[PDB]
């Protein structure tokens, strides 16, 4: 057990960080950070490295990891690699993928119930993203309210994404969900000031935010990479694509705002609850 990580310029990379943090940090090992890995070519280079300073576990915060991953995983059969999700075959290799459509279903929940005029609305970056699905299904399942879906161009254009929230303001909007790490904050915060009401993305997003943030959809990189680490040193981690959500504990919703009325929480925990052990939504 000694692992490394190799990131990418900049969803938010931070999470990766206090992922390894916490894995030399709740497992005894040693920890090993390669930064601004931007090509194959560099990402080979410091794959060798890496295993040459005796690293076994190597993760790649990314897409393009796995890729990079896959040229290079069976000249390393000592070494095990893991990514954050791309697509991957092999024995010593692993990928990981967080399960979206559910989360944005029970954050919908929450957007439409606190919703005044029954109208919410996601700003996502691309229509793939299953959080978009999800979250519309939770405003119909539980007021009818009618969703607006806008897509960024993608991640990082908070200019354009505040141009849709202006535009969707002007549809009486008052729900937001801006599903994009990159311009997430600079949305939440044109909101707050707006004084609407948004939905954290990724993150805990309450102390970032503050009774503006009904909830966030959360997904727990930093607990997921210690997991993943974990399993590898007991000797049972997976090869190929793994999948997770709220069953294996590492998605979950964010602290609820004073705000919302104590029974729509209710309503919501249980039916997350409900789901973790039917597989069902409320419908």
């Amino acid at each position: 057990g000694m692992v490394g990580l190799l990131v990418e310029d900049t969803g938010w990379n931070r999470k990766a960080y206090e992922g390894l943090l916490n894995i030399h940090s709740n497992l005894d090992v040693d920890v090993v950070l390669e930064e601004g890995v931007n090509s194959e070519q560099k990402a080979h280079r410091r794959i060798k490295e890496l295993v040459d300073g005796g690293v076994n576990l190597i993760f790649g915060h990314g897409h393009a990891f796995a890729e990079y991953f896959s040229t290079i995983h069976n000249q390393y059969p000592d070494v095990h690699f893991v990514s954050f999700n791309g697509e991957v075959k092999g024995e010593n290799i692993t990928s990981l993928h967080f399960e979206g459509y559910a989360m944005g279903y029970f954050g919908g929940m929450v957007a439409a119930s606190m919703s005044e005029t029954h109208k919410v609305g996601v700003i996502a970056a691309f229509p793939w993203q299953p959080e978009v699905e999800g979250f519309v299904d939770g405003a119909k399942y539980m007021n009818e309210s009618e969703a607006f879906v806008r897509y960024v161009g993608e991640w990082t254009d908070a200019d354009k994404a505040l141009e849709l929230f202006q535009e969707l303001q002007k549809e009486q909007v008052d729900v937001f969900y801006p599903a994009g790490d990159g311009y997430h904050v600079p949305v939440v915060e044109a909101i707050k000031d707006q004084g609407d009401f948004a939905i954290g993305y990724v993150g805990d997003q309450a102390d970032l935010g503050g009774s503006t943030i009904l909830t966030s959809t959360v997904q727990h990189v930093d607990d997921l990479y210690v997991l993943v680490a974990k399993r590898f040193q007991e000797g049972k981690l997976e090869s190929g694509n793994l999948y997770y959500d709220f069953q294996d504990g590492v998605v979950s919703l964010g602290e609820f705002s004073s705000v919302v009325p104590d029974e729509v929480r209710e309503q919501i925990t249980d039916a997350i609850s409900t789901y973790i052990q039917t597989g069902q939504f409320p419908h």
